């Protein structure tokens, strides 16, 4: 993500980085001990869920390795225009919770308030590099007119606006299912938005978690 700065190191518990050939894929969020939710265009064969990750070159002691035993897209994923990218990831060992590893909860609420949020991930900066820190920045929800008039006629309900017109901050290649995180609950994932990235004058685009309530209990649950 770009004009960000690297997180906190204890405030991204919920944070997944996925792999597959040994380089990084996507980001991901922990939303249940055995449950990674992501972006339905990170799908690939031989994922590599690391969890407590920090800095993707070090060799952390908070870290745990998980492959993915599941992989459930949702039946009406459009790849073309990005409309519900959501999966959830099975992981085949539960997380071992930790101060470092913690599930966030998610908005379930689709008119919630909260509209300063956070992003976060391993894509991507400003400079057109990919950080070994993972990076945080504060962006706020843009309201649906707001966001329609930036892509005409692409924007569903299942899609989420935020961005930053003082800095630009955004998410970026690599971001993908990363968590938007408003009041402290899951709102979003990064799913798509402007290339060269920034949200200056176009907002990133999100998946809306809040409509896949129902979705994601009945898929932890079968
Ligand atoms: C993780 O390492 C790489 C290396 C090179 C990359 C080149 C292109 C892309 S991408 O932008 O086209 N990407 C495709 C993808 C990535 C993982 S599986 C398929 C998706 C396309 C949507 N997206 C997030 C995004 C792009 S711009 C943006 C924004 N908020 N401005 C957000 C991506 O990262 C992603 C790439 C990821």
């Amino acid at each position: 993500l770009v004009h960000g700065g690297p997180c906190d190191k204890t405030s991204h518990p919920y944070q997944a980085a996925l792999y597959t050939s040994g380089h990084l894929l996507c980001g991901g969020v922990l939303i249940h001990p055995l449950w990674v939710l992501t972006a339905a265009h990170c799908k690939k064969p031989n994922l590599q869920v690391f969890l407590g990750k920090h800095n993707l070159g070090q060799q952390e002691s908070s870290q745990e390795q998980s492959s993915v035993v599941r992989a459930v897209i949702h039946p009406d994923y459009d790849a073309a225009s990005h409309d519900q990218d959501i999966m959830l990831l099975r992981l085949a060992r539960p997380a071992k919770l930790s101060e470092l590893i913690q599930p966030l909860p998610l908005e379930r609420d689709c008119s919630a308030q909260t509209t300063s949020c956070h992003i976060l991930g391993w894509g991507k900066t400003a400079d057109g590099d990919f950080p070994d820190t993972i990076q945080c920045a504060y962006i706020h929800l843009v309201s649906r007119e707001e966001c329609e008039h930036a892509y005409p006629g692409q924007i569903t309900q299942n899609m989420l606006c935020a961005g930053d017109e003082k800095y630009g901050k955004d998410s970026c290649q690599g971001d993908s299912g990363g968590p938007l995180v408003c009041g402290d609950h899951l709102r979003g994932l990064v799913s798509w938005g402007n290339i060269p990235c920034g949200s200056k004058e176009k907002p990133g685009v999100y998946t809306n978690v809040c409509r896949y309530t129902n979705w994601i209990q009945k898929t932890i649950q079968a």
